[PDB]
């Protein structure tokens, strides 16, 4: 009625971090690289948390 667009799901356990849109149905961690790389880290894609590779 107002819309109609059924999404498939994103992630499985930890997907309250991302964000979905109603026109794509995809979805974006919530989280961005700068934050992460405030306190040398590396936002990861895949559970959307901040990381450290090496420094």
């Amino acid at each position: 009625a107002r819309q109609e667009n059924p999404c498939g799901p994103c992630s499985e356990r930890r997907k309250h971090l991302f964000v979905q849109d109603p026109q794509t149905c995809k979805c974006s961690c919530k989280n961005t690289d700068s934050r992460c790389k405030a306190r040398q880290l590396e936002l990861n894609e895949r559970t959307c948390r901040c990381d450290k590779p090496r420094r």
